[PDB]
């Protein structure tokens, strides 16, 4: 239960042992915010194991004004680490320093008890560093130290998982427009949530297969790919002028593949910047609902296109697409979640969501899974901007000769709107170009 | 308990019965957000009434990957509708389709029970449409359908009612200024609240009558109208230079009448745009506290002036004004509310309000009447703008030759401030004109 | 339990007793928001002491439409004031008027009981004014009055106290930058909190003393002042190029002294404007981390410099600094708070704070000490701007010949950024000058 950090521990005196040394800071007993604790150390005579209370041996630390905090050197073993910190904190100790009797610097080894009151930092030091202090304290030399935990303490091992089911269609009416306005408004929140490790978002899509009585029929050719293995209704429903379901299944699988690629590289928030820019740059009315326009966004955001077209695979082949198969399989009820039948469905913590699609409504439902003192900044009724403008200018237009870019980070996420220079509203096509 | 919607139901196959048909979607079991559910239908052999559990007859629906959802055709009668949906949802059904044995398409007919877990959509179809499916399922033809509830589910039948008591005076000190800053700041919130059906606001005003010992005295002539039937103190209290109480009673009755007219047409939020623009365009210091200036706002906002001057009636006649009589009557304690004596008094859900006049304080008090999963967007710590700019340009100045208007929708509501074009701050009188 | 206010009470009739008179409005029974209550008075025959229920003597006040509210004249004594208001409110009275039988106008004299339902205003009037009404009611003359409590009811006697421990160093890494971004972001919230009397903030700083074995050593000369009585580690830790701990102890003591001076004059929020402008105008990289640059901020904000340099005293003398002694003493555990060892430590209501340093996180922790219906505007999820721009232009640059200033009040507090005029972004050194 100790995370190893090298630059955290530093010794100021004695000068013979001065320097930076590695230590394994504890997960509990330290504050979330980063900081610094400077103090001296004391090695007790009795109860060096800290397995019993220090009041029995009449050992107190008695912090006084102007005095350096009293770090305690504890011999590892005979009792749990959390109990050692509790005994020292009762005596008034500022922090504990456990020296493992084992020589391995990497070894780092419970039940929910009354340990939340522990507020003193804990650390595990190498046996070499521990015995170096024991010798300095026996010679009459003070050992003054500095401890910089510094880490904001992410603790994102168990967070909130939300899965959204959407469609890339934009002409089906107000239902499709409500989702786009939601994705554009929720992008800024979801990005900072995933960047802070507070959320794990997985976008999902819905496809069906051609029935056996309709196999090779004309309706199965217009709405389905991979020989009728993955389907979707026609957007316009006119068919003669509509884009047909195939183009929808392709762009859905493309957006799913953009997530499959970015999730492996460690940037799933890029999926949000892709689907929002997809609705802005590649519409169906302008006939820009093509693969060429979609690949332009993939290139503008630095997304790897080879990994995407490989994830997509053959659009027309009797083989099965692994992502669309995993998506149709993801629709089946996996325990308490139940089956996913509705098209705009959101599932938070493996239980579905029926409230309104408002951003604040979705947020208020997600902040219920978080515990107190761990709620993110966004959850605590605080509004913040994104930070995508700093890399590749967010994939927005830019003129370095004038220190002027089309990128702008907002609460809705990065937006590549043409900038206004000297009062002149530049009119251009967002990132592709901008001109007065 | 079913709302009738025509375009919601559509049949894709068989082609002999394809088309859009009317259906009565259920109030419960459907999500608030709008969406689409595409699936096929199944007519059970036993328990067609859905009055008993399907596990007794060993009937399950067994949803599988890639399979269309399983709509169920239930014969109406012998049990309640909510119990039919509960039995099907246990078997894994996606939605139920009740076919009324009665031939009337309009007939649509409990106690609070464990029905909140019902999350499958419910619908009532005509007996013609129901028997058309029974014949298609007996011939061996699949019936694939699409159901678009789509409605955001307003459910505004029982909402929050708040009544505010104000005065149009603007020179009585800081007390009158605190109300105007409140009305200007709360306008944007109250408008979106009433537009979404979440609130019913009624503005109220306070008037007294001349005592019998003071009848026809000079003080009763300055402060009272309708031969001393409705009164108000002098604003300035100097009388010689003050506007006298009569002008206050007239403008109060005028603002009340603006609400009486707009409430009948279905736009009570216009009262907010009127009283805020009244404090901006018709002040007492500029001597614009006249009927002419007030009628200009009535014309700018498209308010019907005939219905207002009829509601006002004769300002000086021994007859009684019905609105001011209903207002003086509205002051009397009608149950738990008690009498309304304080001038800036707010009553929410027929119980008064003592907290501070801050917008967030008034909001937090109103969001207590709303239930969870039904709180409006404004209540859920989300800040949004209004939408009055789209009609008549909100009654603000506009130059179509430059695509430039003086209207601006904000969180405080529509505001007719002069726009800034090309860096040049146009200086003008708001809506009346604007010029660089 | 009555606050004396002169202009609150005014009499309209009879004309022989008309005028403004002093009265002692009650702390309870009145609303927080300011307003006005106009009504007539009634002196009961029996139970003039209001010590028994009015239903026994069959005395009711019976408010009717158009009728003036019924103020009650109660003789002081024989029972508590709160019980008198409760008896009158049951009879339907609008407000009570207690006339002290004692002739002193200043005398104004419990356990938590069921008195929260009391919503009628209460007031204590002089015996002269009380007997003047008794004579007017015996002669058959109506006494019409007006009562303007008006006060927002601050009640800031017992509020939230938060103490923050910071350091003026800006090159120690990200730990020092996290604090500055926090102080810049929290400045706007903390200022409005202290201005409304809702918070008492005391900034604190951490210093140590030179050990006896290190007295007069070179390391004690670089990090410590007053002959090694107050210390701090070197910022850069290089010493050869670092500013040395002495400069840090001096600027910390200077910032503490700026608070010690401003707290006595009644403007502790100026400390926030000082430390934020200190990080903007006097950095260490530009070598502006000098006393001269720091005194410029003291002069720009109108802070009294004599009281600051006196609080600082002799930077190098064997005497002890009273503020730094009170600061080192403030570090010791004073009850439930415990010792303060961590450098960025915040203590709210004498109990420490472990959550993240986010503004919303700190706010949510502070709003827990406030009771309901008394939470400030900032606490109730409402965002507001400051009001420092109105005095000395917030100590920002200004050009009166163009109505253009560099001051701007925001949610982060006053900021002296160069203004943009006619689209031209003026580039200057904030307040010191600004030019296109
Ligand atoms: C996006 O990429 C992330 C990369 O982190 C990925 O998250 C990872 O998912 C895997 C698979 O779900 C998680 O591994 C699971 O972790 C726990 C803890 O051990 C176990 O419950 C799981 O065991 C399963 O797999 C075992 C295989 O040995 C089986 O024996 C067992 O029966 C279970 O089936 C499983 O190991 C992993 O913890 C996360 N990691 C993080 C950091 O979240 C995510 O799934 C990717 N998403 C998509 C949509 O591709
Ligand atoms: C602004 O206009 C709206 C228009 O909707 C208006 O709201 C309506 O007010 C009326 C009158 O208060 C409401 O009707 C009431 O509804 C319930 C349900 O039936 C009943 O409690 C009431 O019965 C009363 O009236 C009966 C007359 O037959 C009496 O027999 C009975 O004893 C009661 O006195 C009454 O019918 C109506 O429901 C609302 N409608 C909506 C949609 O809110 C509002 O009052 C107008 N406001 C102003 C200030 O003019
Ligand atoms: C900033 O200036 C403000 C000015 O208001 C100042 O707040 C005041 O602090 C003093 C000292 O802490 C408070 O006085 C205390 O009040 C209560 C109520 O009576 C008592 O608990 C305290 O008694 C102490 O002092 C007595 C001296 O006679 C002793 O007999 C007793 O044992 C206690 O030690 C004490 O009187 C005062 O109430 C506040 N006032 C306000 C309005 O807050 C604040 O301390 C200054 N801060 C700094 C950092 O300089
Ligand atoms: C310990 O933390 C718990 C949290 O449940 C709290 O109730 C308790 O008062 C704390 N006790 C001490 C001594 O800090
Ligand atoms: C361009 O703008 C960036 C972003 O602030 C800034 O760091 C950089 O110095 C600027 N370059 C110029 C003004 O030449
Ligand atoms: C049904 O809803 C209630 C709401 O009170 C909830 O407590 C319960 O867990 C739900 N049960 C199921 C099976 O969904
Ligand atoms: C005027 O502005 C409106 C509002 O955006 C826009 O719809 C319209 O096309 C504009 N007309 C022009 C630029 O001629
Ligand atoms: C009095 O106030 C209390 C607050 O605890 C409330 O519960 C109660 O209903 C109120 N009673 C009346 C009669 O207003
Ligand atoms: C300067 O600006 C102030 C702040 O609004 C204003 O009160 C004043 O009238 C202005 N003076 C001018 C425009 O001469
Ligand atoms: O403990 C549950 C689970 O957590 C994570 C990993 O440490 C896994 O090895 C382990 O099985
Ligand atoms: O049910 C209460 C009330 O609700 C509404 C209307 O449907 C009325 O007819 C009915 O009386
Ligand atoms: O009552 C506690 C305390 O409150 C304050 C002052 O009124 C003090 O005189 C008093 O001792």
């Amino acid at each position: 239960r100790f995370v190893v950090e090298k630059n955290n521990l530093k010794v100021t005196s004695p000068d013979s042992i001065k320097g930076i040394y590695e230590c394994a800071i504890g997960n509990f007993g330290v504050p979330q915010y980063g900081g610094t604790l400077v103090g001296t150390v004391v090695y007790p005579k009795s109860n060096q194991k800290a397995c019993k209370s220090y009041s029995d041996f009449d050992i107190s630390f008695k912090s006084k004004p102007g005095r350096l905090p009293t770090f305690v050197l504890i011999d590892r073993g005979d009792c749990y680490f959390t109990l050692k910190a509790w005994i020292a904190q009762q005596a008034g100790a500022a922090a504990i320093l456990v020296a493992d009797s084992k020589a391995e610097p990497l070894i780092t080894m419970s039940d929910a008890d009354y340990l939340q009151n522990i507020t003193i930092p804990s650390a595990l030091i190498t046996k070499t560093l521990g015995d170096s202090i024991k010798s300095a304290l026996s010679g009459g030399d003070m050992v003054n130290m500095k401890l910089d935990w510094t880490e904001s303490v992410p603790h994102p091992d168990e967070r909130v998982e939300y899965e959204l089911w959407t469609n890339s269609n934009d002409e089906c009416g107000k239902k499709c427009d409500t989702q786009i306005e939601f994705l554009k408004n929720f992008k800024g929140a979801a990005q900072i949530l995933e960047k802070g490790g507070h959320t794990q978002f997985t976008p999902h899509y819905i496809t069906w297969y051609c029935p056996e009585a309709f196999t090779l029929s004309k309706q199965c050719k217009s709405q389905c790919i991979n020989h009728g293995r993955y389907c979707a209704p026609d957007p316009e429903q006119d068919f003669t002028k509509g884009y047909d379901g195939k183009d929808v299944v392709v762009q859905n699988l493309r957006q799913a593949c953009v997530y499959r690629v970015m999730n492996d590289t460690g940037k799933p928030w890029v999926w949000w910047d892709y689907v929002t820019d997809f609705a802005i740059r590649c519409p169906m009315k302008e006939k820009k609902y093509t693969k060429e326009c979609a690949d332009g966004i993939i290139k503008s955001l630095g997304i790897d296109l080879k990994k995407v077209d490989k994830c997509i695979g053959d659009p027309e082949a009797d083989v099965e697409n692994p992502v669309l198969k995993a998506e149709q399989e993801s629709q089946i009820g996996k325990g308490s979640r139940g089956d996913v039948t509705i098209l705009p469905t959101l599932v938070v913590n493996n239980r579905q969501y029926r409230g309104k699609l408002e951003k604040g409504a979705v947020l208020k439902a997600m902040c219920s899974g978080f515990q107190e003192s761990t709620e993110p900044a966004i959850c605590l009724t605080e509004d913040l901007e994104t930070n995508e403008c700093l890399e590749n200018n967010g994939g927005c237009w830019q003129d370095k000769a004038a220190n002027i870019t089309a990128c702008r980070d907002t609460f809705r996420g990065r937006l590549c709107e043409c900038p206004t220079v000297q009062g002149v509203k530049f009119v251009g096509d967002g990132y592709t170009h901008c001109k007065a």
